[PDB]
């Protein structure tokens, strides 16, 4: 109901904007899971509409762009709705479309590589591994594209992300139903299935995490699950409360809730080390590790940075009014995010 108001801050340290470039429309109004990539110096981002730009990360100046915009078509030009990813590796950057087309883009000039019709519509990261592109569809597919050519190795059947996530030779998607899957990278064969559940504020981020064997995975109604990696037998569950984002770090868990209620968990989900709740209603982006601080943003275009030790904030700053939803990113020393308008920006400690 209420939006809690601007926390009064004490900055600890002034965080400013390093640069920010403009990219096309962004997602406007429309939900989005749409975010930047960094690699090798160069940040990549795109926009609903299919402009996907290539830019400096020292002065986020252009080195290249293009329109995917459909100009086949009864109308001269189509939006793309580009609304997976971006994601890059080996040379290629790839997004794909709520139009259930995957492009891969070449990293050296921005043009298309390949592009191939997909099993549904394509909302969730594309996440590569063992030379191939894996996309988790919206209605419920899981398909392996060829990193070289897009062509769709194997189908398996099985609001908000749900990539798939990948270790020792499998991979490991959420889902709506309730059930988790294994997979292995080969030739998709099923491993094993999980069942871990059986509404306004619900964003829920179902993208499993893995670490050291154990797979993190958040259910659709906000429940948190830990599960054996090579079983799927669970280990336990948090039925306390409604998730939308989650990381993890060391023996720690760092994840918002439905109301924004920032908190940190031991790594065996028994305990709550602390609640920050004073950015509730907020409607807080997913949150990354950045100068070991915990960093979130909100739909009113502020960035919060926050004590992972005691959940106090450290800083606070005012960046862009159109406002955040999508992650931040946080890589290679940088920290990049994008506004609702499409504007990505550079921030510096």
């Amino acid at each position: 109901v209420k939006m809690s108001p601007l926390p009064t801050v004490e900055n600890q340290f002034t965080p400013t904007t390093a640069w920010s470039t403009s990219v096309g429309s962004g997602i406007g109004n429309f939900y989005s899971n749409l975010h930047p990539a960094l690699a090798d110096n160069v940040v990549y981002a795109a926009d609903r509409a299919g402009l996907v730009k290539a830019l400096n990360a020292d002065d986020g100046k252009e080195i290249w762009s293009v329109s995917l915009a459909e100009k086949d078509g009864w109308f001269s030009k189509e939006p793309a709705l580009l609304s997976g990813g971006v994601t890059v590796s080996g040379g290629h950057v790839y997004i794909g479309s709520e139009k259930a087309q995957v492009y891969a883009l070449n990293t050296s000039d921005g043009t298309v590589a390949w592009q191939t019709k997909v099993a549904g519509e394509a909302l969730s990261r594309p996440v590569v591994s063992d030379g191939l592109v894996l996309i988790h569809t919206s209605n419920g597919q899981l398909q392996a594209l060829n990193e070289a050519d897009g062509a769709v190795k194997w189908t398996v059947n099985l609001r908000g992300e749900s990539a798939p996530t990948t270790a020792f030779g499998a991979a490991v998607v959420g889902g709506d139903n309730g059930r988790v899957s294994a997979v292995l990278m080969e030739q998709g064969q099923m491993i094993w299935q999980q069942r871990i559940s059986q509404d306004r504020l619900s964003d829920v981020d179902t993208t499993p995490v893995v670490v050291n064997g154990v797979v993190f995975a958040l259910a659709y109604n906000g429940n948190l699950t830990a599960l054996d990696l090579r079983s799927g037998q669970i280990m336990w569950k948090r039925e306390l409360g409604s998730v939308n984002d989650f990381i993890v770090d060391g023996n720690r868990i760092y994840l918002v809730d439905q109301n924004d209620r920032v908190m940190a968990l031991t790594i065996d989900g028994g305990v709550t080390l602390w609640t920050q709740s004073d950015l509730l209603h907020r409607l807080l982006t997913s949150p990354v590790l950045y100068n070991g601080n915990l960093v979130v943003g909100d739909s009113e275009g502020y960035l919060h940075w926050i004590n992972v030790e005691d959940g106090r904030f450290v800083a606070q700053q005012k960046v862009d009014s159109s406002g955040f939803q999508t992650e931040p990113v946080a890589a290679d020393g940088k920290l990049l995010i994008q506004a609702k308008d499409g504007t990505v920006y550079s921030i510096t400690r």
